[PDB]
């Protein structure tokens, strides 16, 4: 499984799908689409 929203950047790849890794902190998945 990959990380959804909330779950732990292990790649900025979406890490899931429409996300992104967190260049701050907390660092792990948020929205992209989202903004």
């Amino acid at each position: 499984a990959c990380r959804e929203w909330l779950g732990g950047c292990s790649k900025d790849a979406d890490c899931c799908a429409a996300l992104e890794c967190r260049k701050k902190w907390p660092y792990h998945c948020v929205w992209d689409w989202t903004v």
